[PDB]
């Protein structure tokens, strides 16, 4: 593997030595056995010494196979039998914890593969093979955190702790706990509120989403040893774990019975600390429905202080417990739990790096880890800032680790050859045709040593990746899904936003810098990554930048919400037939807008045409842009805190859609362009209040239609066509010249831009499908549609 | 522990004495053992004398396992075995509830921890380890006070009281029942309802939720001694306990059967009292569902006086029983249970004080206790008058006690040092030399004694708090949630409200004065602490005073409800624009207002624009002012304990949202103020009917936009930026010079003072994030935005 211990490796090498000492050309498992007993009193060796085996005794049996002397050091590698015994030992060390592998596992693995060369050595020398595996097993993997013992005494605690549940305190006597991270100052605030015995219940409110449970392990460690008052002396810390409760329970009544039992034993009161994660669920209050109504027993328990407990809730959760009162107000008392401070995230990362050495490429790159956080919060953006983080780490901490064994030097062709050989070889002997297989057989094995030699020349491709988790890598992986290539995304955001939005640079750079500003990692991710107003007509600019922001901001353009404010009027978007209006603005606020962004805290949220809606909608939007949150949909809190809010506007649209027109000359065209990139910022102001527009980071400017838009419509539609031909394979691109010939059947004055579908269909879809049938084009290679002399032409390229 | 018997402590000191008397110098367990047998006939000592161990006999063995001689009297403290034996005694006293650990427990713990020289002494002197702990065990911990009767009886009473459950009367003939103390005046009307035959069932109505259950123990005591009614000198009080019934059961039918059985045994009729907590659940009447319908058996039982029982009910419950009729109301007959009078509260506080001295603190401070009540009633204000109180007492009654153990005087640096020692020492030996650790090792334990010496110099911070609670502290806990720093809050209310409201002192002092009156004791403890109308167009002062009122009035800035009355007219966001579908005023009375204030009964209620509300609304708010309560949302009563009802008005607007303006004179600005601070207090009255407003006291005055009112808005918006940046960990402040450059792009006449947020976005948000991105300012340093010579400058500080 790359995780083994000395003693293991040492028992193994001793085998090769005995192979040759005994004349065995191929180092049998029999020699692995010798290896084990020849390492003397190693965990394997020692085991063998118990069963009654000396290095010699093994070696004689071993010698009775091939025996002295038929070793010229010819093909002195292991036997396939012996190779199996080793593979088993690695797993036999997973078994005994051990991420590495000890001596024992090698003897244990030997036993497992019990009919081999080894096996026979022990089973001939009067040692039952499993009697040997016993003996090794009962001599540990040799992985510990150190230990000691001295015993305790009887105490009241006996009935309780069985049920339900694990106790942090036990595991901390011989420590194995970690802080882990914090959110340290939160732990302190508990002890006033808990060295209380009448509103003695702390209640942590944050978000999921900070690793709330980290703060909890904090308490455990510090409340035992040793700075705690005599108030909270005679302490036990008990966690009430949900998982054991749900198991073996088929109904609500039985679940309640288990909770009742806990409450009865809870008489250990005021000297016991109970940790209840997700506190809200038990109270069962608020909403259309609850979950379970433990509250009846639980409310007096909190008031009495018999249940002296710690509640872990999120943004939304608390409301449905303090609303019941007043043994929630003579219980609960609040404590500040972050909307992640970036640094706290980072520390979690460092802690779990070595275990992504079981996901190899981590431990390290440290620098990449900080980035894991920093790039992730802003680039996907969806999750919570430490999940976000870690995703970059392990992804990148694997992506390249895949690239490790992709080839030899490209001697993958070698392996391919060795196969083909076997066939020939075989089929020839299968007729027999002895030497007509023989030379093929030889050619096979030629290949074989070579294969393995150059597949392990790509141990150099291992040494590259197998502990770097690389900066660029981490960044790349966030960029891949949906430091370097996210900060190249941030710094070069404008470049990325420019490549998708054509014309109106004015808007792009304004957004670019504002998001990039946020994207430093600083601005605070408790409030959107960007607020914006995106001006421009219904045409060209706005949406496209929002999308392009998904690309630049998030890594790929694979996250852009878009909610219409005209639905937030009550009407103008359920007009006549279309849509469902169930109290319609109430539906949008009350559910729709909040639900969508609650799924994706990620995306560029584009709240469309805030012109047509009344100023009242905007007061609501203003909270979204400022607070970074809105609360609706049964009291749920929606994170707009790393969204990019973009509110669009236009009512002068027509002027930005104004034809180029030959008003006298072709410089009426060049007076139509320049004019429209000016005209926009006043079409914003005219249909609604200013108060909203000021929340916005920057005022983004766009414009559209002229003459010259028709051949741009052809370039939107033809690209949707060719992409639906990509879905089940076919790579197409149209050159602009070919889009022109399509437009040629579209400059009807009497039938508008209707003929464009038909001519795009005719020259692209229809033409490609009727060309795939010819064999002119090739599915899965790149197909360029151009006009050359004057007519449309399909050409092919790789 | 920090609480012990003589006997315990005596066994301990004798160990050190024996260390040297025998040649040792470190007290192992051997000296503790010696301690036990040398303490003579304390329960540990006595035990050892029984099993056959003399003081002599122990000390000689002890001495034969080091002793004679190592004598030179090296520092005699424990060693780790010996420390373990002690840890066990603490738990061996917990075991039998001794909160003042006794002799026995030390021998019990010694045995348990039966290793070290002691163990060997005892196992040498013809006593097995368990034979020794047995002897001790079987004689008390020495912490009793129960029993006072040695009588015996058998009577018909047997089947009933068995089942199900206790006998309050017994425990008060054992000298172990407390009154507790209520709610004393509550108990008396019950005794009428208890000597009857018809109407013989009491039903206590209040809030549950006041510690109501105290009144019940009152009865127990009075049924015993000594002048009480004729059947009350022939009555026994037996408790109907829900907990035993539900235990071992999980079917509703079985619960009913058991209740039927209880009624069968109730044949002690006309001489039996059943105590039923939370009476409603059994009756099952009213609501949209039951809770289990005992009524078939229960109703005739209740009316006849074969079940003469005591009901503990709440705000709503009674209504849903007289509706049931006609044996429900026959049985019932009412008694007044208050949310106890200010004085009643106080007595409860004092009564449970010593056990927050078992929660090692309060014991005292008296001024803080009285305050716990008084301050609670007005400051949070989220329960009934005593529940609040006691919570302050223990919270604060720990908060400073937490500060007890967190430093030496400042000799915390010692502990820090002692660490560094371990390291140098360790790593040096860990490589070796021996002596390359040695002097470092030695330096460590030198340090250690110093460390520990000054950590127990911070027993002085224990003697400070371990009978205190602090005034300021109790007050602090009330400030924490939402005497001294709440009555300093009361006294300095004005100062606190002034520091957070800028513009119109008239308003501030007015709220201050009504609240400070109320907050001194005189004013309803169940109606708003201030009802107010807050005048002037939205922009300056109104909300901000409501907030500032939370800070001064409640002790922290938080908890303020806020409902807009202008929506409640059923025509403004009834379905019109962004709100929710209901027929809006019906929703507000029927649910919204009442539910919201029910969560925090203290909340600053801001009923916005009572002017623009329907005249029915004025009645709804008026009902809060009259009753102090509103009853809605399925008959729940919302306690507006010391809410601050704040009714807003946006009128006066034309002058109060004008331009202060140079009218031809620069004294048109300073007369636009003087005019505006006049114009509001007459503009409120015209927009709504008098019937409401007359039960609204102070007329709170505010304005907004001017020349000058504008520049007060700039400083509100810049402050909205700086707080949202704190969550990640960025400390920002704008000095006035930077707020000025921001104003530079928003003193437009053609766009007003709307641009200011936007100009903050470019010059503050955008500038700081682009300054953080360049790293000239940083997280955890205070960042000043100033203007120097007409240009903005971002600085870094500390």
């Amino acid at each position: 593997f790359g995780r083994f211990t000395e003693r293991a490796q040492k028992v193994l090498a001793l085998a090769q030595e005995e192979a040759l000492r005994l004349g065995h050309n191929n180092i049998g498992t029999e020699h692995i056995l010798l290896g084990l007993v020849r390492e003397g009193e190693g965990i394997a060796a020692k085991a063998l010494q118990a069963l009654g085996l000396g290095s010699e005794k093994i070696q004689k049996e071993v010698e009775s196979l091939i025996g002295r002397g038929q070793e010229m050091s010819q093909t002195i590698h292991y036997t396939p039998r012996a190779k199996k015994v080793i593979e088993l030992s690695m797993d036999e060390a997973r078994k005994l914890g051990h991420s590495y592998v000890g001596t024992e596992h090698i003897l244990l693995g030997l036993i497992r593969e019990g009919e081999g060369v080894a096996a026979r050595v022990l089973n001939n020398l009067g040692v039952s093979l499993n009697k040997a595996r016993q003996q090794v097993l009962q001599l540990l993997g040799s992985n510990e955190t150190g230990s000691s013992a001295a015993g305790t005494n009887s105490n009241a605690n006996t009935p309780t702790l069985d049920s339900l549940a694990r106790d942090l305190t036990a595991i901390a006597k011989e420590d194995s706990l970690d802080p882990v991270i914090g959110r340290s100052k939160e732990i302190q605030r508990v002890i006033e509120v808990l060295s209380r015995r009448t509103k003695n219940n702390p209640v942590l409110i944050g978000e999921p989403g900070v690793g709330k449970t980290a703060i909890a392990e904090g308490l455990a460690q510090q409340i035992i040893n040793n700075e705690v008052p005599e108030i909270l002396r005679d302490k036990r810390v008990m966690t009430l774990d949900m998982g054991t409760v749900v198991a073996g329970t088929k109904y609500r009544g039985e679940f309640e019975d288990r909770l009742k039992k806990v409450m009865d034993e809870i008489r250990q009161a005021g000297n016991i600390i109970l940790f209840i994660d997700a506190l809200h669920t038990l109270i069962g209050a608020g909403g259309a429905e609850g979950a379970i109504d433990a509250s009846n027993i639980l409310k007096p328990s909190l008031a009495r202080g018999e249940l002296q407990c710690i509640g872990a809730t999120t943004l939304d959760e608390y409301r449905k417990y303090i609303e019941k009162d007043a043994a929630l107000e003579r219980r609960f008392q609040p404590i500040q739990v972050d909307q992640p401070s970036v640094d706290e995230s980072i520390q979690i990362l460092q802690g779990l790096r070595d275990r992504y050495e079981a996901h190899h490429r981590v431990s390290i790159t440290d620098d990449a880890i900080e980035a894991a956080v920093k790039l992730s919060d802003r680039y996907i953006s969806d999750r919570f800032l430490p999940d976000k983080a870690i995703d970059l780490i392990d992804e990148a901490g694997s992506k390249v680790r895949l690239r490790s064994f992709t080839t030899p030097p490209n001697l993958k062709e070698l392996e391919q050859k060795l196969d083909e050989v076997r066939k020939e070889k075989d089929a020839a002997v299968q007729s027999q045709e002895f030497e007509k297989a023989a030379s093929l057989r030889d050619t096979e094995q030629r290949l074989r040593e070579q294969v393995e030699d150059t597949k392990k020349s790509w141990k150099e491709k291992q040494g590259q990746e197998n502990s770097e988790v690389t900066v660029d890598d981490i960044a790349m992986v966030v960029s891949s899904w949906t430091a370097q290539t996210e900060t190249d995304k941030l710094l070069n955001m404008e470049n990325i936003l420019h490549s998708r939005v054509i014309g109106q640079d004015e808007a792009v750079v304004a957004v670019a810098k504002a998001v990039r500003r946020a994207r430093a990692g600083l601005k605070d991710p408790k409030r959107p990554i960007g607020s914006f107003i995106f001006l421009g007509p219904t045409g060209v600019g706005k949406t496209e930048l929002a999308r392009a922001l998904a690309e630049s901001i998030f890594g790929d353009e694979e996250s852009m919400i878009r909610i219409d404010m005209s639905e937030y009027m009550e009407k103008h978007s359920t007009s006549r037939l279309v849509g469902s209006p169930p109290g319609y603005v109430g539906y949008d606020e009350g559910g729709q807008l909040t639900e969508k962004v609650r799924r994706k805290p990620y995306s560029v949220v584009l709240l469309d045409e805030i012109e047509k809606a009344h100023p009242d909608v905007f007061n609501i939007l203003l909270q979204v842009l400022e607070d970074g949150r809105l609360t609706d949909s049964k009291g749920r809190t929606v994170d707009f805190r790393n969204t990019i809010l973009i509110m669009t506007s236009n009512v002068g649209a027509s002027e930005l859609k104004r034809n180029k027109y030959v008003g006298f000359n072709v410089q009426d065209e060049t007076q139509n362009h320049k004019d429209m990139k000016d005209k926009v910022m006043g079409e914003l102001k005219r249909a609604f209040r200013p108060e909203f527009i000021n929340r916005i980071d920057e005022i983004i400017v766009f414009h559209s239609l002229e003459k010259k838009h028709l051949t741009e419509i052809v370039s939107l539609m033809s690209d949707q066509l060719t992409k639906r031909l990509k879905e089940q394979d076919l790579s197409i691109e149209l050159t602009d010249a070919a889009k022109a010939k399509v437009a040629e059947e579209g400059v009807d004055l009497e039938y508008g831009a209707r003929p464009l579908r038909r001519a795009i269909q005719k020259h692209v879809e229809d033409r490609l499908s009727e060309e795939l049938l010819r064999g002119n084009i090739h599915k899965g290679q790149h197909i360029v549609l151009d006009v050359e002399d004057g007519e449309f032409v399909v050409k092919t390229t790789a």
